DNA sequence: CAGCCCATGGACCCAGAACCACCCACCC
DNA sequence: GGTGGGTGGTTCTGGGTCCATGGGCTG
DNA sequence: CAGCCCATGGACCCAGAACCACCCACCC
DNA sequence: GGTGGGTGGTTCTGGGTCCATGGGCTG
């Protein structure tokens, strides 16, 4: 620190003020003890004289070394005399072959760092402030050692495939056994009981390959052998495993396992930092499952935290515990749980943020651990003793880490006797923090995937009484495993706690969190979001702003790091971080910020229990509704009618598009020929098979299917099914319409009668409407993905048997009717007139936080003809994009490059794109393919909008050549050519083309004023 | 002078566990450090390595050399490898011609005080309390006008 | 016969152990030298890298170029890395011009021979015996 | 109660692009 | 002698989907 | 036989001794 | 500005003892 360099300062003029002395051998003391203080705290020390060897062998003498624990040089330094000049005696000594990685030449007046042959800082001595910014740099050099350890971290993360195929042939061939076989086999029951009610022969495999794995790279990277000895849950699985690994079959599996294991154990010997060796700890964690179970890696949530957030997480606790409670971490009673503890991350650091002296009681039993798989565990146990011989000093085993499911603890942890007992004192604690990082797993990739996160039966039991039970939204997604943990941590908190996770930034504002915000601020006294942002499955304006992920971007979801405390109305502060920043930003504002010091905006929650996006009430917002909650669950009662159109629709959802979405009649009708087939083996297929899905993925099984499976309801084809289907904006499409195939249909044959019907609906976008809100009025069959959270009002909702009864209902034509003074308003006339407002661009700028939270109430404009009318041309001209007369466009083509056939396929392929400028603007030229280019498209054309994506584009990326996301359609289906779809295009973009040119003339007639 | 002739100890094991060397060179950054510290305090103050003459000699080098206030040498050390046998290094030294006005002749784990024409007590530097009395004397030693 | 197509897998082998690099740069290497032994041990040689210029006037590379005597060129050889699907860098190479005369895409896993404009032949390279018919019959394709 | 509607937000990954090193043909 | 061009490797950086699955309700 | 006599080669240290490296006090 | 003494590491290298302990006499 600075400090020292003043204390050196004033032993250099004591030396030539009592010594008086000027000779090199007595005014470089100073430094020599400088050095050798500032040393001792990084964790080297400065031995003087170590005859050193040169580049000729000349045997050299620095006046010191920076020696390590290993007697490692990590630098050197050259005293030199006040008098001499430096730079010149620099360049004499150093042609004798002095070192040059790391040495600060000296002379009791100038302080130069020539490192790498290369001067960084000549700082002339004398200096308060950059003097110490020498030594700093000096003391925080990176060994030429460390990079080759980093090196060989990523080597083993991408040649651990290879090596894991080496153990995985080594347990099959030890199940010809009846010894590992018939231990394999208790294993199993003793852990139907402890970690997983559902522990597979093919999980104790699992777990006896992660235990020899680990054991092998922890008795030599990190050289604790003695670690596997003493941890109680090896010793239960040693039992199992030294039935095959002994003697040969232990010698052989070991010698085949070098070539992947040397040169990791070749360089993390040549460190001597746990700290940079915890990186190789987080690799093997997160690596292991991504190249053996994915599976595993999917509900576990397996990810390492950045030290960032953590560091931040536990100032920022301590800085709380005073503030609302009345204490300090290092106080007594301050027992700090952290279930999911993973690699450990948020016990090592506490372990670093602890004083050396209180550090015994708190590591002893105020610090507590909680783990479900082994690798975590492990390497958990294993960091946080190894920190603890690098803080206090002789290694003690952590007595606190279990070995639970923690939403399970409410027989558990039966594995080993100790971790049941140790379980139960956990239990027994009164527990005051709760730190930790949850999973934020929800739901499966796709049901052919058969990956549930375990339903906690008692812990989701309180959310059902909690959050659910407060939430009305329609869809329930509280049961996420991040609120799963938070349920549990509430309880475990008795009073005066502060739960600080890290998780899924849904909880702040989501129509499903609606009632969980509600039921949170009753059980916390304060409550401290940050919000991190880093959102990634979202698109166009909003990728943007959400920016970088602050875990490194490898998730997807929103993160924010919130505080709630209980001092036992509450107090909602908030702070959003800077948009437009990128990961690392995030994550530096996270190491240079004390909380204490961000400024957090007090949020007053609204009745609807929203914390964000709070509606401005000083709009005119109440008018006319489109629809209503009970304008679609009016018990066909005409008196409740209370919106303009009554029963409305939803975009259809299949749940199997690789089966029901294409291009060609036929293409389609074999998609689905197959699955109708393999769909009838799967029923024949045993009831058993039915009822655990024992069968095949080929096709593509969604829940209904899996039950009319299990009720053996075999299918047939219907040719009358398939109907032409509006996938996407202006992208007409097939699609077997079918009860069989189509998850929910939403009332749809009640809106377009079996898949043909002559109604015209007005597509429009749902809430909280996450793409801009768009308007898309079409005829054709709709789908849930046309436009954001498609919701289709129409216009006359057909009955069973029945007929086209007028939707507008009857009280929406008498009110405007009377409004107008009209007395002749027709539904069509409404339908029109609602489309203009719609669309009109001043209407959804007025009422913007209103449209993306409740249906879009229609104002009464003082004209009614006139934006009926314009809703008349707007209608019209996009129910017809095929018919609309084309706009002229250019076709300029060439020939391909050489006269090979290959290059004249690959000149074929649909490189279907924009030509935007080095300003990130359409020329107005779109290259179809490479033999031809069609340009001409005017600007305004570009300007029309349904979505993130112009009209033109969204043909483009419906058109382009993609693989489907299947293998068996990725295989025998896959037939779309651009070759097949060329002049379709062209003909397609220049009638659209046109319709953009019109939608803007017609929406740019309509004013500001917004009623 | 307890606590400090006890952290002595720790930095003497750290010259061996971090260099890896007995060579007296680099072992003498202990005692140097505690008698510069030891000194501050009372007010002296060990400058090391101040070449002083000698009655026969062209010039001789101590390796401390308590220079007070007022640049007077009154007291000295000269530190030995543990290979020499420190009773006949102390001959070998006060022969060509090194001081007795008040010298420390230490080894590494005893030390003796020629003080001003001869030797006081011999002390093992192992035991905390031994050489903290004898260091009290070197820093104690006065001459006879004060 | 076999024992130098079992040589070859060895060498790539230690190729993926000594350095752990498995791009074709150093993986080739292994490659090289069994084309270049088979040759000389049938009359002929494996010269490296020699550019051959195509209809079109592209002055292409393959990585090998068994040439006889007179000095003209009877194979040519190209291996790719083994970290992509084989038959989508052979229309890539081939559409710059490549030769397609006796031409062995060879990727780390598989060896597909091309002859006049058709595949011959395609083995897994790690079966012996399967290469082994392989590269002979591209050692035996005469003009 | 049991099928049948209605939600609603979801722990990454991989193609280009820039660019770099090395050597070869080809202007110089 | 440079230099652009073939071959191959190494970092960045940009940028975004259909569909699972519990509640709410007819019936 | 016990208790005197007669052999007969022995699994290394080390004290200088150069000799150099650094560097301060003295001749240049 | 050299330039040797003077302290310290460093690595060669030349050179050389008293005395155990079985067997054969041996009284
Ligand atoms: C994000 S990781 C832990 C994070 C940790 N801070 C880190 O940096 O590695 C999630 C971990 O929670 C553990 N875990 C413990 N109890 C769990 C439970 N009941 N449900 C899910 N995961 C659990 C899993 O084994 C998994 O390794
Ligand atoms: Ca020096
Ligand atoms: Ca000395
Ligand atoms: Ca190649």
């Amino acid at each position: 620190s600075l400090q020292l360099v003043k204390k050196f300062q004033k032993r250099l003029e004591d030396i030539v003020a009592y010594g008086g002395t000027r000779n090199e051998s007595s005014v470089r003391a100073a430094f020599q003890q400088l050095l050798s203080d500032w040393a001792e705290g990084s964790g080297l020390r400065l031995i003087t004289e170590v005859t050193q060897k040169a580049v000729a062998g000349n045997n050299v003498r620095p006046d010191g070394t920076l020696k390590d624990s290993l007697q490692q040089s990590r630098g050197y330094w050259e005293s030199k005399d006040e008098a001499d000049t430096l730079d010149d005696e620099i360049q004499k000594k150093l042609a004798k072959g002095y070192p040059r990685d790391n040495i600060i030449f000296e002379d009791s007046r100038l302080a130069v760092l020539m490192q790498n042959g290369e001067e960084v800082q000549r700082v002339d001595m004398g200096d308060a402030g950059a003097l110490a910014g020498l030594l700093k740099l000096f003391f925080e050099f990176e060994p030429p050692q460390v990079l080759e350890f980093r090196k060989a971290v990523d080597h083993f993360k991408d040649e651990m495939p290879h090596l894991l195929k080496i153990l995985r042939e080594a347990a099959d061939a030890a199940e010809q056994k009846a010894d590992y076989r018939g231990e394999r086999d208790h294993f199993v029951e003793i852990a139907k009981e402890a970690i997983n009610p559902d522990f597979s022969p093919r999980d104790a495999r699992e777990m006896l390959i992660q235990h020899i794995l680990t054991g092998d790279l922890f008795t030599s990277v990190f050289d604790n052998a003695q670690y596997h000895e003493d941890n109680n849950i090896a010793q239960q699985l040693q039992q199992l495993a030294a039935t095959f690994y002994k003697g040969p079959v232990k010698r052989d599996i070991a010698e085949r396992t070098k070539r992947y294991y040397g040169a990791i154990q070749a360089a993390a010997a040549q460190i001597a930092d746990h700290h940079e060796k915890q990186r190789f700890l987080k690799a093997l964690y997160e690596n292991f499952y991504r190249a053996y179970n994915p599976a595993g890696a999917e509900r576990l949530g397996i990810f390492y935290t950045p030290g960032e957030i953590v560091r931040f997480m536990i100032e920022a606790t301590d800085t709380l515990l005073e503030k609302h409670f009345q204490k300090e971490l290092a106080d007594k009673g301050v027992e700090i749980l952290d279930p999911a503890t993973g690699t450990g991350t948020f016990i090592t650091e506490l372990i670093d943020f602890l004083p050396k002296a209180k550090l015994e009681q708190k590591y002893r039993e105020e610090l507590h651990c909680n783990e479900l798989a082994l690798l975590p565990y492990y390497i958990a146990n294993l960091n946080i003793e190894a920190t603890y011989a690098q803080k206090m000093g002789r290694y003690e085993e952590f007595r606190n880490i279990v070995l639970v499911d923690t939403l399970d603890n409410t027989l558990f942890g039966s594995v080993t006797a100790e971790n049941l007992e140790r379980a139960k004192r956990q239990n027994a604690r009164p527990v005051r923090v709760i730190i930790g990082n949850p999973p934020y797993r929800a739901n499966q990739a796709n049901e052919n995937d058969n990956n549930k996160n375990r339903e906690y039966k008692e812990i989701d039991r309180r959310i059902k009484a909690t959050y659910v039970a407060a939430s009305t939204a329609q869809k329930t997604k509280l049961y996420d495993m991040y609120s799963r943990f938070l349920r549990w941590a509430t309880d475990r908190l008795k009073e005066d706690g502060i739960v600080a996770f890290v998780s899924n930034s849904s909880f702040i504002d989501s129509r499903t969190f609606d009632g969980f915000r509600k039921e949170v601020v009753k059980d916390f006294d304060h409550i401290y979001i940050l919000d991190m942002k880093g959102n990634a499955n979202t698109s166009g304006e909003r990728r943007k702003r959400e920016g970088g992920n602050v875990f490194n971007d490898q998730i997807k979801v929103g993160v924010a790091v919130y505080f709630l405390v209980r001092s036992a109305d509450t107090k909602i502060w908030y702070h959003a971080v800077p948009d437009f920043w990128r990961a690392r930003e995030k994550l530096e504002w996270l190491k240079t910020t004390k909380f204490e010091d961000i400024e957090f905006d007090h949020i007053r929650p609204d009745a609807k229990h929203n914390w964000l996006g709070q509606v401005d009430e000083e709009n005119d917002w109440n008018e006319f509704l489109p629809v209503a909650d009970k304008d679609t669950k009016q018990a066909k009662g005409l008196g409740q009618e209370r919106a303009i159109f009554k029963l409305y629709s939803l975009g259809v959802v299949t749940n199997r598009d690789e089966w029901v979405y294409s291009r060609a009649e036929d293409e389609l009708a074999d998609k689905v020929r197959y699955f109708i087939g393999r769909y009838n083996e799967i029923i024949k297929l045993p009831l058993g098979d039915l009822m655990s899905r024992n069968w095949e993925g080929d096709i593509k099984m969604t829940r209904a299917t899996i039950a009319d499976a299990q009720s053996r309801k075999s299918y047939s084809l219907e040719k009358n099914s398939i109907v032409p289907s509006l996938y996407r904006p202006f992208d007409v499409l097939k699609m077997y319409f079918s009860k069989n195939l189509n998850e929910m249909q939403y009332q749809m044959p009640s809106i377009f009668p079996k898949g043909v019907g002559e109604n015209v609906v007005i597509a429009l976008s749902g809430s909280p409407a996450a793409k801009p809100f768009q308007v898309l009025a079409t005829d054709i069959l709709p789908s849930l993905d046309l436009l954001e959270k498609t919701q289709c009002l129409p216009f006359y909702r057909y009955t069973m048997n029945g007929e086209r009864l007028n939707n507008i209902t009857d009280y929406a034509l008498k009110a405007f009717q009377t409004h107008y003074a009209d007395t002749s308003i027709s539904r069509e006339d409404i339908f029109h007139y609602v489309y203009a407002v719609l669309h009109h661009p001043a209407y959804r700028e007025k009422y913007a936080l209103n449209l993306r939270q409740e249906f879009p109430r229609i104002p009464f404009y003082p004209e009614f003809g006139r934006w009926a009318a314009w809703g008349r041309e707007l209608m019209a001209l996009h129910i017809g994009f095929e018919s609309v007369a084309p706009y002229p466009l250019k076709r300029t083509d060439e020939p391909p490059k050489n006269d090979t056939p290959e290059a004249l396929a690959l000149a074929k392929k649909a490189r279907l794109k924009v030509q935007r400028d080095a300003a990130k603007q359409p020329t107005g030229a779109v290259e179809l393919d490479g033999l031809t280019t069609l340009a001409g498209i005017p600007a305004a054309a570009w300007a029309y909008k349904l979505g993130n994506r112009s009209a033109l584009e969204w043909v483009l990326e419906r058109h382009k050549e993609t693989t489907p996301k299947d293998a068996t359609i990725r295989e025998k289906f896959n037939t779309y050519r651009f070759a097949d779809h060329k002049e379709r295009v062209i003909d397609l973009l220049a009638r659209v083309t046109t319709v953009s040119v019109e939608t803007v003339r017609i929406v740019g007639e309509m004013p500001a004023e917004t009623m």
